[PDB]
């Protein structure tokens, strides 16, 4: 009936999730810092992003229930003035305290589960059909450009105002001015678990897809939580004896690794739509056989990164572009299948519970894992800059070996695919 207004709550939207993830990644930006001045090791960094997710993962469900049975747009603008405060004071915190950020970041993850579970029911509520998904798309493109821009302004402020606190006092009043308006202008708004949890643990396409899914965020998460520090480490390593004078500093690879982020999210999404687009003339299970190739690939230059980067920088840069464009080729794919495999009557059900698992096993405590190995390969050998480099190295070179699980997986739920998606056919309108 109104159009103005429906414009108006899908652009407010879509900057809070760009606020959302700015806020969830500018703390991975701006972690060098962090690390150094507080004291404390690899462990307690990789604690950060582990609390963070552990908290997401546990606060959403809850949230989503909050939100079919309560209102919407209150519970939205609580939430995120809830973690808007919380970023805020967490700048505060003094150093001889650090169990202060780890909980602020738990309560920042429970702000940003609530905003993250309850927004797109309203979106695709408001409008429906082309309208709707076109919606939708434009809301999702939030993700590759928030973790840019999170990158971008935590290197940037970090720069400018040359203190690290900083880095958390930009957000916070944007957060605000996004709740006022959101408030503003947007206008106003399960069943036989125990069924469901029987049949979907049969289906055995199901549960490969979210292995497959689970080792994909299991990559991302280290990737994309620790691969600025080990850039910073093998930049400063050769700095050791190439020039001696060399500006190390840091502020010059997060804004790289930023930009090519934003890159790879729309070019990875592209070519895997066009690359099952074209394969999808030839068989009948290309997705799936797409999505392994991509993990093949992926895994490739994730094992060829790491031996790049210790004598060129540019090849691990490059490596790296097309290590994430071919991770990111099967975004819309896994949800594609999942779409296809499972019975309408739980869909949106089975959709939770393969979140649930993505949390669980992926990036739950992923960062913590390398964190902990990188420590205990430290421990046992000398403490040095170079040391540290290959330290770090080793601890993540066990991302491309989950890759190669991933695509394994993905090569198992291909054989079964066809079968799966016939029986959910026959079953489907009798
Ligand atoms: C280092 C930067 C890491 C940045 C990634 C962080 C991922 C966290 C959230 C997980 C996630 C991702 C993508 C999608 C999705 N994309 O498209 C569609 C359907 C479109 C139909 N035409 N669904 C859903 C959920």
């Amino acid at each position: 009936s109104l159009g103005r207004g429906r414009g108006a709550a899908a652009a407010i939207l879509s900057l809070g999730n760009v606020l959302n993830y700015l806020d969830r990644y500018t703390v991975a930006g701006v972690l060098l810092d962090i690390q150094q001045h507080f004291g404390v090791k690899d462990r307690g960094a990789g604690l950060l992003q582990s609390v963070f997710i552990c908290s997401f993962m546990v606060a959403a469900p809850i949230f989503g229930y909050l939100g079919d049975r309560f209102n919407r747009k209150v519970i939205l603008s609580c939430g995120i003035f809830f973690w808007s405060a919380v970023t805020f004071s967490s700048s505060f915190i003094p150093q001889q305290y650090f169990w202060l950020l780890v909980l602020s970041r738990g309560l920042v993850g429970i702000g940003e589960a609530s905003y993250s579970t309850i927004a797109p029911t309203i979106i695709g509520d408001l409008f429906t059909k082309n309208t709707r998904t076109l919606m939708l798309s434009v809301f999702y493109f939030a993700i590759p450009l928030g973790s840019g821009l999170g990158y971008i302004t935590g290197s940037s402020v970090k720069q400018a105002a040359g203190d690290w606190h900083w880095a958390l006092r930009v957000s916070p009043v944007l957060g605000m001015i996004t709740g006022t308006l959101i408030l503003i202008l947007v206008p106003a708004t399960r069943t036989s678990w125990l069924r469901d949890m029987k049949a979907l643990i049969r289906n055995r396409s199901y549960v490969f897809s979210s292995l497959a899914t689970s080792a994909v965020s299991f990559a991302t998460g280290a990737l994309g939580m620790w691969i600025p520090l080990y850039l910073h480490r093998a930049q400063v390593v050769q700095k050791t004896a190439e020039t001696c004078n060399s500006p190390p500093c840091g502020a010059k690879d997060s804004l790289i690794f930023g930009a090519i982020t934003c890159f790879t999210g729309f070019l990875g999404v592209v070519t895997g739509a066009g690359a099952t687009r074209w394969c999808r003339l030839k068989t009948q299970r290309a997705d799936p056989l797409v999505c392994a190739v991509g993990m093949l690939g992926s895994a490739i230059f994730i094992c060829l990164i790491f031996v790049a980067a210790k004598s060129s920088i540019v090849g691990a840069y490059i490596c790296i572009f097309v290590g994430e464009t071919l991770l990111f080729s099967n975004w819309a794919i896994t949800a594609d299948i999942l779409m296809y495999v499972v019975i309408p009557t739980r869909r949106a059900t089975a959709v939770a519970l393969q979140s649930f698992t993505s949390h669980l096993l992926g990036d739950a405590g992923s960062p913590y894992l390398i964190g902990f190995i990188s420590d205990l390969i430290r421990q046992s050998t000398k403490d040095s800059p170079l040391w540290e480099f290959l330290s770090l190295g080793y601890a993540l070179m066990l991302c491309p070996f989950v890759v190669v699980l991933g695509g394994m997986f993905f090569l198992a739920t291909a054989l079964f695919f066809v079968s799966d998606r016939a029986r959910a056919e026959q079953q489907v309108n009798q």
